[PDB]
């Protein structure tokens, strides 16, 4: 009955190669998701320079006068888009994590003792061009990122001012 | 006794999920440091303007008339000062690095060959407006920052000319 | 253009720095960086027991080593020195893995 | 035998913190290059002003009038000179990268459809201070700075007109 210390090993190497890997789809999906951040990001100048040159930020990419939402895009980026200065982009909807698929989060600049910070988070909309408060257009959460699967900073809502 | 194999598979792990992670609090800190040095950057101008117009660095941002100490800020930046043209600014007081948490160092200036030469490191203060000598006013060390949790080149002190 | 002699060389946390389970001590010499075996709750054998950890400049950059405690020569330098404590903290080829077998030679 | 797929996990860590760092060496020397770059450049003024006033470049600083060779300096900056306009400033002799240490390279102008166009470009040194053909004098090389530790740009001999 060693059988059964061998059975044994086979019965806890049995429950063994089940359920014993958590949340790395989860994990893949934040570098996934992480890539699509990487990406709006050179929008920004633009977005402050409008906002630099005006004292309002460009209502979207044309308002600025750069690349639209299907515009600047490839891996995990089918979208790059800006809202009143407030700039976002789309996860794929493909070979992601199945969960992040097709998702998004904005990127809003609310002026500062500094000029203005930005904020890697929800998608959001600033209420105006002109303003820097920006709104949390949720877009029921689809675009919008699980803070799990978003790392610990990137996780800001349109009130991050 | 595989199973001790496997305890053993178990030890090593066990023993594997403990202390075997050093410094990112530390690395961390110096990027979210260097956060608070990429801004008083532009104070250096006018500072410099200060200097220039004058010969004397300006006693602050004041003396400059520029952006003060609670002025230019946001994230881990809960001050931006000058000092006799030496500027400074200090990290946040949370979401930091627990360690670096509410630290700075200055950015002095001193004449040379060329124009001037300013330095990224430790909070000093220079002598005089007029001075470009600088003073370790080292504030018991708590804004200095660790040579260790700064990068290699931002490791000045005041002696730094 | 030349490693740090050590720690705080660097300016880095020294030999009796950062350190845990197993680590009772983390340390670099010139740019060669090397930690101890605990001396208790271990195999009793690999008992306080280190190996070096040594860059030496490549068509890339450099290629650093997990073997033998050993020194750099200089700061300056890349090559290194096998100093090697009479072997204790010297860890096993055996006691190690195959590819963590290296010598200051390794470069 | 998991600790294989343990000494594995070793293994391929074992070759993995070895050799897998390339060229950043060779990257900060740009930079610490660049900084030298920096400096020299307020030089082409006088340099132009020679020429403009006269219509032949500056021997030198000296015969510009401006700071010599020893003269404006600072990091990575242990000379800056002119050549018959061709103007040159060297790399630091320490904390740099090892390899660019103590490099240069020349800066000449020689006149367009425009006024004249200068090169950031290989230590070199203008035929005659009333020309604008410049001399590829290549101190064996050791100044002049590697196109690879070079950016894209600043990769120009004396032919450079």
């Amino acid at each position: 009955f060693t059988l059964i210390e061998l059975m044994i090993v086979i019965a806890i190497v049995g429950i063994l190669a089940a359920v014993a890997l958590p949340a790395y789809q989860d994990y893949t999906a934040r570098a996934q998701v992480s890539e699509a951040i990487l990406l709006a990001e050179g929008q920004k100048s633009a977005v402050t320079e409008y906002y630099l040159n005006h004292g309002e930020w460009p209502g979207d990419n044309s308002s600025a006068g750069v690349a639209t939402s299907a515009d600047i895009k490839g891996k995990y980026v089918q979208s790059v888009t800006v809202a009143n200065g407030v700039i976002t982009a789309q996860m794929a909807s493909s070979n992601v994590n199945n969960e992040i698929k097709s998702k998004k989060l904005s990127l809003w600049a609310k002026r500062q003792n500094g000029s203005v910070k930005w904020f890697c988070g929800q998608p959001v909309t600033r209420t105006t061009a002109t303003a820097t408060d920006v709104a949390a257009a949720n877009g029921k959460t689809d675009d919008k990122i699980n803070t799990k699967h978003l790392p610990s900073t990137c996780r800001d809502d349109s009130s991050a001012s």
